[PDB]
């Protein structure tokens, strides 16, 4: 789809080491075969908001923001703000905090030429107590609001399929497959790899 | 209660200023009345972790770091583990992940000496579609978790007696009312008073 960001082979790179040092060399190994990296709030709070401009610069990648932004409208808001101005291309925000919460991050990402990624789902085990019975909810608020790009589920295929049905084929989706989703998202297999270029480079492969 | 923290004058400051320079200023003005503040993502996330290091050393009050933790159990770790280094005495985190996502931080917040505040609800409009209909379930999984420290409702009193009803007498409860929360947390009425040391000071007076 043209109107949704490309993805340099389907391939996202889950960048949670803390410390800039490993972070930098593993990132910098494989950019011949990933163009995205997305980084979170471990590695951000531990070396400051300046590596996404860093990882930019030294590496030309696109950065999303993992920060599964969780507030109030007024403070999502800033939040979004603060992490497009360091540079972020996308940020994540949850949407069981409502639409209003969501809405509010939707409107930085217009004004300031920026991506929204709604989290949907998530897969750990606590998540079946409130999580996993809202998604399809949280799912369908996303493509009311015209939300275009989506983070699901981890796990279960067939929760890839029922969330290609609420979004539309058009929708740009990332999971942590290819069926269904349009990128996937990898972490300890490639940045703990003994050879990281190696591994993101088998991964490609099977796909 | 001995085993909670003591709140000066049961006032929490949410310093929710994203400009070091004018946060700082505000923080200092007030630290005669407040002994605790509420710091959030939009802060830090602009001047730097370092931020929350330097109200404690300058003003050697308590920082809340209002990050609504809501990640899987081993990135909440994580983000625990880099703000309780980063000197903040207690962390707000979401339940609605589920329980092993809030036992990761207990578990952290356990190994470093520090605090974890459950977040049961949320007062915007929006908090309508999931999170009210969670808020109980998830202040009931808190007090089955050990959970000492709650952050409830902004608005509805009525809330605030079901929450205290659930957590017991002795948890420690903090809302945006002081019939049933410990502390209340004052922002804008006093972040952006003409002279937030006399906003303080007036709350305070209504407070006995």
């Amino acid at each position: 789809r043209v109107d949704v960001m490309d993805v340099m082979n389907r391939l996202i790179l889950a960048m949670d080491l803390m410390n800039r040092d490993d972070a930098l060399r593993v990132t910098g190994e494989v950019r011949e075969y990933i163009d995205t990296v997305k980084i979170g709030y471990p590695l951000v709070l531990s070396e400051g908001m300046d590596i996404i401009a860093e990882f930019r610069k030294r590496f030309g990648c696109r950065i999303i923001a993992d920060f599964k932004v969780a507030d109030i409208p007024e403070t999502n808001e800033k939040i979004c703000r603060a992490t497009f101005k360091a540079g972020a291309d996308a940020i994540i925000v949850h949407g069981f905090p409502g639409a209003d919460s969501v809405r509010a991050c939707l409107n930085v990402a217009e004004e300031m030429g920026r991506e929204v990624f709604l989290l949907t789902e998530m897969s750990h085990p606590g998540a079946e107590m409130f999580i996993q019975g809202a998604a399809d909810e949280i799912a369908r608020m996303g493509v009311d609001l015209g939300v275009k790009n989506y983070v699901g589920p981890s796990t279960r295929p067939e929760r890839l399929s029922r969330l290609r049905e609420i979004i539309g084929q058009d929708s740009f989706l990332i999971s942590p497959t290819l069926r269904f989703a349009d990128a996937i998202i990898a972490g300890r297999s490639i940045y703990l790899a003994d050879n990281p270029a190696a591994a993101a480079a088998g991964i490609i492969e099977s796909i």
